């Protein structure tokens, strides 16, 4: 039983409060204030739903040098994140029912932030054959996604919504194509010609998300059921433009939106420096306004982080043997709320629904209000401003594209259906 005195309110209804807010019995009690001993001031901090990240790797099984469920679950509460969605690319790929029991067994064990584990599409995500994904359900899974790897071949993806439209569940795509992308490092351009490096054109993206929305209609045509396709992390203007017009024209296709690709652009490769180096590339700025737009109007669902950590001597090779990939579970909301909210007034509230309710969306589930009665998944944000300081992470991959980036909106407070699971309060 907690009380939060004098704070603000923020869910993707709008802003209130300050108030007082009573938490116990593992629901928000009251609005209106109440008895306890437990007293945290919120003053000039916000209170919002506990955050929910459609796309983070956390490297187990096989990889848990790189990351694991304990680091990577720890970074995401510490993130404010009190719900994530785990992507099936590890060693080997979680394509099977007891992958995914075992996952959300040892979440369930760790108690912090709620594990919703993504399956593969296809068997080893080798693209060739569907996935059990009856199975796959009854063992917990949220989503399927072959993700790190492409779906070249658009009838195993065709079948693939065909299978997955009547068991509710989305499948998320890496839309790029293999053959325009061929082995591109960054986004493909002038830049990348100055650098002398090979380009993967933002064409490559655009390529193959209009083909999957075509092949979206042919599931439409075919399936009973309502097929859900998600498009991963969308980094281009002419992606977005794609993904606006299907909605326009009705169709269930949702998309995300990562922090680098919202914050970051090809310009940050002038040094050859592989922190940088991550798929689909950082593009132009051209690319990061529309994305910002594109948040604004809806077209975006939700922004997902895409975490992919490796370890910081992986990221020491040359710019060409580096991995890629971005590492963000912990800096994610308090990057955008900085960059976007304080910096362009980004509206609150709808920064607020990115990394709530429309995640939630996506997924199927319903969403998360802070009104009494709910459940007390929640994240105290504070104005504070403190500096990206990478050895001071819970994730294993202790360094940041955003290293010393002095920032506001950290979590000082994240609760689980009313438990403390971070707290920082300073
Ligand atoms: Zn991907
Ligand atoms: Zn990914």
């Amino acid at each position: 039983m907690i009380l939060i005195r004098n704070v603000r309110l923020v869910d993707a209804r709008g802003e209130r409060g300050p108030a007082d807010v009573l938490i116990g019995e593992g629901r928000i009690l009251s609005l209106e204030g109440g008895e306890a001993k437990q007293v945290v001031d919120g003053t000039g901090c916000f209170l919002a739903p506990g955050f929910l990240d459609l796309h983070a790797h956390l490297r187990e099984p096989g990889e848990e040098v790189k990351e694991d469920l304990f680091s990577g679950l720890l970074a995401a509460v510490r993130g404010g994140y009190t719900d994530l969605v785990s992507m099936p690319n590890t060693k080997p790929p979680v394509d099977t029912p007891e992958a995914v029991r075992a996952l959300k067994e040892k979440a369930k064990a760790l108690g912090l932030a709620r594990l919703h584990p993504a399956a593969a599409l296809t068997e080893k995500q080798e693209g060739k054959t569907l996935t059990p994904a009856g199975l796959l359900r009854e063992a917990g899974a949220v989503l399927l996604t072959d993700d790190g790897r492409t779906n070249e071949d658009a009838g195993v993806l065709a079948a693939g919504l065909l299978m997955a439209a009547p068991l509710g569940l989305p499948v998320a795509v890496h839309a790029e194509d293999a053959g325009l992308r061929r082995n591109g490092v960054m986004n493909d351009g002038p830049l990348a010609d100055l650098l002398g490096l090979p380009g993967n054109p933002p064409e490559a993206e655009a390529a193959r998300i209009a083909r999957d929305l075509e092949v979206l209609r042919y599931a439409l045509r075919r399936s009973p059921a309502t097929p859900r396709l998600h498009v991963q992390h969308l980094s281009t203007k002419r992606g977005l433009e794609l993904v606006r017009e299907a909605k326009r024209a009705g169709l269930p296709v949702t998309a995300e939106a990562t922090p680098h690709h919202l914050t970051l652009t090809e310009e940050a490769l002038r040094t050859f420096d592989p922190l940088f180096k991550v798929a689909p590339p950082l593009r132009g700025e051209e690319d990061r306004e529309a994305l910002l737009e594109g948040l604004l109007d809806g077209t975006l669902d939700a922004i997902a982080t895409d975490h992919a950590p490796h370890t910081l001597a992986e990221k020491e090779k040359d710019l060409l043997r580096a991995p890629f990939g971005i590492p963000s579970l912990e800096v994610a909301f308090p990057l955008l709320y900085t960059e976007l909210h304080l910096k362009r007034g980004f509206p609150l509230q709808r920064l607020v629904e990115l990394f709530t309710d429309g995640p939630r969306r996506v997924l199927g589930l319903p969403p998360l209000h802070l009104e009494e009665g709910a459940e007390a998944s929640l994240v105290l944000l504070s104005p504070k401003e403190r500096p990206v300081d990478p050895s001071a992470f819970a994730s294993k991959a202790r360094y940041s594209p955003w290293a010393g980036w002095v920032l506001g909106g950290w979590p000082v407070l994240t609760l689980v259906a009313g438990r403390i699971v971070h707290e920082a309060l300073k």
